[PDB]
């Protein structure tokens, strides 16, 4: 009788006026979806593997960068293959509500845990780089481990709502994968989503503009201080706390390019999100929405990729042990100069 019946799933309204896309459309989401669980999982699984077991990756803020991979190494892995590719095949969700939901609730879960865990990034740059050299407070194992903490709680809390009945997690698009429902403007839908938004979004956003321009609005600080200490009777041994900052400043550099690369990948989305929640319906067709999704659904897949071409001690570690995916990235001992002086110690004035 129709091509959108779902027999576990009730399809809203809205997505049911619309005519089924082409095969080839559903073909190529489920290639799509696919690759991005190779790539996610395969480059996840990488960083956190080599960060775990590599020693000069060790620090306690590289925890938040294991944490950010297992993160997105879940994304990639429940919201790809088989649950999304193999729904598109057969044009069709054939795994169940209870499959449905907990693929909505695992892809909202990690999608927030990904920002606050870059958002706990964000705070540790501010504390090595954002604060004055004097003040400049490296992270600790104690410390790391209770924001990651935060960090679960946090993004279970803001994605667990629809499982409880504040909000729903249904079928959106094509429906050939889950997601949280923007589309019903009852109350307790649209607080819930108002929530997720505020709560699970803009919030990690702002810790991390309030660390970023916290370490703009403090180069200076630096321009200046590092003066101050270099003239400071401060011998060549002064080359090494460059280097340092140096170092550290590269990192930080990343972490914003990261950041960078989920906005740019769920902003779209999540407007597509609030027109349907808020504006135009007639708006949100099958491409309106699945098209944005799927971008926002491959952000998971690209922050091992960043790191791999930005990321020296990173880089070095692959060259040592996947060596082939540095090929077109091919490595050099030079990378990891500037780690050397910094660390490198001065033995009572040299
Ligand atoms: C049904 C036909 C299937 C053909 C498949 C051909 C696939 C061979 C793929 C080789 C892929 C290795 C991928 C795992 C590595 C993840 C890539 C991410 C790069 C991460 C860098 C940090
Ligand atoms: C493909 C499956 C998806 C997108 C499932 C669930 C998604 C959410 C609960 C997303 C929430 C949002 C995030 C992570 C960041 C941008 C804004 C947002 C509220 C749409
Ligand atoms: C991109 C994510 C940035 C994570 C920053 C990890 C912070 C680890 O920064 C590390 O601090 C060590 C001193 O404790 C230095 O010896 C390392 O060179 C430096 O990379
Ligand atoms: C559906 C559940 C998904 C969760 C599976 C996560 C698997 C990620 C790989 C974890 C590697 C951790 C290795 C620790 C090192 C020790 O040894
Ligand atoms: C060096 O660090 C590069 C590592 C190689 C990573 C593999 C990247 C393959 C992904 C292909 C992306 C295709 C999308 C098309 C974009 C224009």
């Amino acid at each position: 009788e129709t091509w959108w019946y779902n027999p576990s799933i009730v399809v809203h309204p809205h997505w049911r006026e619309f005519d089924q896309v082409p095969d080839a459309v559903y073909y190529s989401l489920g290639i799509f979806i696919g690759i991005c669980g190779i790539i996610g999982c395969g480059g996840n699984g990488i960083v956190i593997y080599l960060f775990t077991k590599t020693k000069s990756l060790q620090t306690p803020a590289n925890m938040f960068i294991i944490n950010l991979a297992f993160s997105d190494f879940t994304f990639s892995l429940v919201n790809g293959f088989p649950l999304m590719t193999i729904s598109c095949f057969l044009k069709k969700w054939i795994f169940g509500f209870a499959a449905c939901k907990v693929y909505g609730f695992i892809g909202g879960i990690f999608g927030f845990m990904s920002i606050m865990t870059m958002a706990m990034i964000s705070i540790d740059r501010y504390n090595v780089i954002g604060r004055p050299m004097a003040a400049s407070k490296k992270m600790s194992h104690r410390r790391a481990f209770i924001m990651i903490i935060f960090v679960w709680l946090w993004s279970v809390l803001w994605a667990i709502g629809p499982i409880f009945g504040w909000g729903a997690y249904t079928l959106e698009g094509v429906l050939c994968n889950c997601s949280f429902d923007y589309i019903s403007r009852d109350s307790t839908t649209r607080s819930n989503i108002l929530c997720m938004f505020i709560l699970g979004f803009f919030g990690p956003i702002l810790i991390i503009f309030f660390c970023y321009f916290n370490i703009v609005m403090s180069v200076s600080n630096h321009e200046k201080e590092m003066a101050a200490m270099a003239k400071r009777l401060n011998a060549k041994e002064l080359r090494k706390a460059q280097a340092g900052a140096n170092a550290e400043m590269r990192l930080a550099k990343i972490s914003i390019v990261i950041v960078s690369q989920f906005l740019l990948s769920w902003s779209p989305y999540a407007v597509v999100a609030l027109l349907a929640q808020f504006g135009p319906l007639e708006w949100v067709t099958p491409y309106a929405a699945q098209l944005p999704v799927m971008f926002a659904k491959a952000s998971a897949i690209h922050n091992p990729m960043i790191y791999s071409v930005s990321h020296p001690k990173f880089r070095e570690a692959i060259s040592q042990t996947f060596p082939w995916v540095l090929t077109c990235c091919q490595f050099d001992d030079k990378e990891t100069e500037d780690d050397k002086d910094a660390e490198t110690e001065i033995p009572a004035g040299e």
